[PDB]
């Protein structure tokens, strides 16, 4: 009891809040053996439109990430690591903050996972084969959390605690990857 | 029980939300035998002031419409139909969407009322007589609902589902009508 | 229980307090397209008579307002807005404080109604027709509240929080209106 | 019972609202024998940043005021009166509205405290001695309430009911005082 | 219980008492801007007939008043105030005893209503329009009370406490009014 | 029960009200075979002192009357009738209103006692004998009621319902009487 | 039980009574080795304004006293004794009535404290040092009681039982003291 | 219960305390039209005998007053007012403190009875007639209270709160009165 | 239970006993490095006045001591030790009876505290600084006990068990101290 | 229940863990108007001694900070802000991260407090006066939390989430401050 009225309260609170929505696409990037980190939630900037925000917090209700790779020239691997930076002070995290070494096979950095600097949301490896399935994709939908910002505009210095990112890393420089991303969020 | 704590929760949610307010006036229009449709909620645009909105939703707590006619030259009829367009995709609805024929006596369009494209909020007929009461008016106050928008500014293409409109239609081209309208709404 | 003895206490308190009475009349005013605001409770001044007060508070038990219009030259509209100024700092409020625009059709000012500067007690529209009923009137009786004063005499600077006023506004300069008003009040 | 679930609802409502924050500093002012009134909450203007607001209401969760005086030339007194103007119609209140006379020893104005125009939040007197402690300071943190605004920008005419101010008054023209102030507030 | 047998006793008492009846008509009087007061119950005189009385008391079971006005020359107002004089010492009350000023818009005299010299039974305003409804009427039926007399015959000096009267007052000298009146009363 | 808390409420109400006090003396009047009526409560006039009143009502908590006669020339009778005029419309009542005939032996007027115009509070007859006790006196203390006034000053026209009077009447013109009177009253 | 409804009655009685307010300031007095007694409540005189009274009683709800000393020429002591004179017959009490000897160190007069002629409300000693804190102040707020008056105006002969005073006494003639005082009081 | 053991405690306390006794006689005084006030309890002075006291308090258990008048030359009235001065500061009260005017018929002074400066214990009027009973007397015995003193000896300046007095006043200068008085009192 | 009626008995016993009062002042003494002992209760001598006693016992209900020091020439310390001599046989105790050594820092004498010859009521150290606060004071109020005497007059040989004293000791011969003292006591 | 065995488990866990201890001192620093941030927990480095750590976490059981200022040349203010950096990624935080502006009066940075980058443990302001107390100090002891490290040695890059720091800022460059600090911590 009492815990089940509580989540009827939650439902009621939510019918009262606008569920804003922000969508992004990022097509035709080369695979990277040293890795890159891509912004996801950074693109929600201060303003009055449906895919903007008031102040420096939003709360993601759910968000969805779609990754895709295509082998070019050689069969190859594409890894995508969807993560939340719980402690971001206005940066795009480096590969070496997240992975122990800059290698597509690397396990996580032991120091930064120990202190929970990051939370891994999903870690996806696609092996695209020029003698097999040369194109692969994966869509992942998850509930979200609080996201704090450190500024108004879509620049690194605006990222803050709870920022959402995706790390891409693979074993070739020559294949191509696409991603897209949507967050549904309240902003009250 | 439980249903009465629920609406104490609702009251509590509401003390936490700003009740924004938007007021509009539209004076000195000619009676129309073919009808017109006037925007009511369209005029709430994106911005930060008390009669604006964040994002593409607001929730009307209550709204109030005031209509008035004056017979000129001939005694005549003024009809006013206050309605919600539940499915608006960025237009001002035509007379023929709402009425079966473009005539002040017409019943509702059977197709669009069947599918509940519109909800009639109030349908008011004033008969102004040059040998009698030549001026009549009516004020109607009602609780409101969700209103979605399709854009930022006060243009037809910004109307969306839940948009509030008023259809005026009468039997003379020569009488004059006034209306005004206020919505009280949360915007969280 | 307990709540029903409480209002037997209230009744007992009231048999012990003098119910003072103040009556006012204001005849033969022209209709106003830009509006006027008339004092109602201001006329209760410091003194010892039955229609005066000790100190700077009284409590209105009930009060009654009577409005009347007569069409002259043209059929026309008379609007009367009986309101309490909850925050008066020693003024007669302007039309634009109460109405969004200075027009007899206007809805309320959104800012000042939001913050509850005023409480509308009754809003009455009389349409007097030179081809119909050219004379109309309405009497409204209501329970009252606390009224604070900012001075001793009957001047604007003596109005204070809870002051009672009436706003008149119409669509012609030429018709005539009358009002009268009585407050019954304790003064303990 | 029921009252303890109610304030679990309140807590839940609050985790859903951004707690915006506005900070201000005001250094190096001369002591004033006739007094001044300083704005505190006025500086929260309409906009989308973390220390701005949507619409004309915010709700202060808590706010904190820090006052400091330094005796110059003569030992002297600094009084600071932190107050809420419950009825502000778009002004900075005068000293004489708050104090019976413009004197650092004065009690409150009897008329305006009677009608509850103002609520005193804290009244602090610092005696700084050039033969003793010549520098004194006090920090006071309190829960807050609703604040209404009458406009968009940081000007007197934007103050409205619930505006927060500080009155400074002392017995010398020559000492210096500092203040700073922070409000934490929701804005839903 | 006990309270419901009590009003079966009352019913039984009443089947034992003659319900006497007195009827009166008063046609074709001019409207009066200074007002008049007309006798209603005065006309029940000592004697043995069905519309007379024994002694100086009767008890009105119910009574009924019918008022009517007709506009002549100008559209105009007729006010009729049906009242009981709780303290009559053998007079017809003046207009100024009942109304604060001798004006058809006046509120009640504050002194005499405070001490409950009079009880207003019904206050009726008819606006008769030479461009509209030029003839209006109203009938009002009410339960009655004790009526004391100060003499035997139908003269002012016979009125006493509980005497029933009607005050007529309007805004023209030229319109005509009619009234009639019936009391049903016991006389045991 | 409930009735005993009620009169604890009454006691509490009374500790909150000033018990004002008015004292009067009236010495050396001749006995009157035709009678006189003397004012008692009339002398409480509008003002701010302890033996004055605000408005037109006071409530007598208790009052006390002291009468005294002395036979001169012949042994004789002095009668004193302390009474409340429940219906006073701004007069000093005549002897014949109270007594059936103007004679010290008369019973009460049947008409005015029937309708309860007056309430006799005490009727005292002193027989002073020049061969016996030639001087007699009586003091009577009683709880009081509401007293309404019809004006501000100490004149007949200010008496109103609940006015307190004393009628003196005897069988000689030549004896002398004294009276004095005190009312304790609230005035809230 | 019953005792908790009783103080809900009290609260209800108080919402019905005007809380009048009287404020006073008394600046720049010399320290006194023989002492002075200053009036506090005396200044509430008969009249109709917010800081006046009807009759000869008021009831102080709360009152507040603020004392301040400044050492001049020599470091010195200022004593302030806030007291109620329970038996005042129209005087300002002497120092020797309150203190056993006219010395700033004296204990209370044994005779007058024994019979409870006075009630000490607060006794405050400030030691102001020209080598230290040369300025000191203290504010004290307390609930109040009944205050009787012996006259209408602000003179000694108007003080009566319950009069509020402050005795100042110190060890130098040369330092300066300030006081101010506010009473909140009902007057029903 | 508990309340009945309490007054068994009281009885036990009293068997342990000496009941001291003081007796006084005051013969052959002239009647006074302007009045006198006579001391009763003043005569108990500090010392060790049975009709003396230790310290400045005694508690009267019961006391008894005997008054007597004799008409000389003219039949006349003698009034005796036995009263306690609850607030005496070392005086014999004047006639005008007790009576509104210095007249044997006067009611009490309204100011000093309002504030309860005095409590009347018994008010006795004897009318002695040279043609009737020319000698009259009355004895009155009552329980007593605390009596405070302001000094050691039998002088006015020793009276204090609770002092017992008798006021004599009549209508002739020429008759003679006697009184005597006994107090039984504890002194622990 | 039973223990709470017991202290209702105590209260009842006390309303029956005179609370005598004795006040003393002792100004302008030099600080003492070897210490002095001052008499407090010794000054209550046999006699009949309010600040005297019957016999050789009194019971102190409460007593109050006020100490004050002023630095002269050098900043310095003043210690004051308020104590009861439980076993006094008719002396003023020496410093060395109370303190282990005659030094302002000394702890208590171990022998005499062990056997409970004395009870320390309060031990107060004031450090007065010629560069700081050069004047300090402390007031201490406490309930009291039995005090026995060994004689009638105010001499050392009259002190007895329960005698109250104050020991003063400091570190300079040159500063000045004041004290005063009041005992409230029964004497039955 | 169950919650009280739980904290008996906690106690048992703790008797099994070494409570390591690290102490630090930092003397003779100049006051800073632009502020500095000092490391506290950084100095616990990897190693095997009692004031070192294994791995990159410790858990502070309690820690204690001692701050001290001394005014030089001018009386001045020293502020010390003891805080935890919940999100440190291997830095010493700047003044502007913590304070809104680099001023000793500044409130907190709104962005970084909103996202809870820091938790303020204690904020202490010492006003040292060259005419008063020129030296002040404060010691504060608190329970602690988890501290993560980003490296082995005592350099900025080793700070991590939960790092403890102290910000010093004042209004002069010339005064001197000292601090010292001890953490008690487990390291299992
Ligand atoms: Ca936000
Ligand atoms: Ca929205
Ligand atoms: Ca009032
Ligand atoms: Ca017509
Ligand atoms: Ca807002
Ligand atoms: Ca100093
Ligand atoms: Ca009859
Ligand atoms: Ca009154
Ligand atoms: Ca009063
Ligand atoms: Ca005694
Ligand atoms: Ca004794
Ligand atoms: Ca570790």
């Amino acid at each position: 009891r009492k815990s089940a009225t509580m989540r009827a309260v939650k439902r009621m609170i939510n019918t009262h809040l606008e569920h804003k929505r922000f969508a992004l696409i990022n097509s035709g990037n080369t695979n990277a053996t040293a890795g890159t980190v891509q912004n996801l939630s950074n693109g929600i900037i201060q303003g009055d439109d449906i895919n903007q925000r008031s102040g420096d917090q939003v709360r993601i209700v759910s968000h969805k990430l779609h990754v895709r790779g295509t082998a070019i020239t050689v069969s190859q691997t594409f890894r995508f690591i969807w993560f939340r930076d719980n402690m971001n002070r206005g940066t795009t995290p480096t590969v070496l903050e997240v992975l122990n070494t800059a290698n597509f096979m690397s396990q996580y950095n032991p120091i930064t996972l120990q202190q929970k600097r990051f939370t891994i949301l999903k870690d996806v490896t696609l092996n695209c084969s020029l003698t097999g399935e040369s194109i692969k994709d994966r869509i992942i939908n998850l509930p979200g959390q609080l996201v704090n910002y450190n500024g108004a505009t879509a620049v690194a210095a605006s990222n803050g605690p709870g920022a959402i990112f995706m790390l891409q890393i693979g074993d070739s420089l020559v294949g191509l990857w696409d991603s897209s991303y949507e967050a549904v969020y309240t902003d009250a």
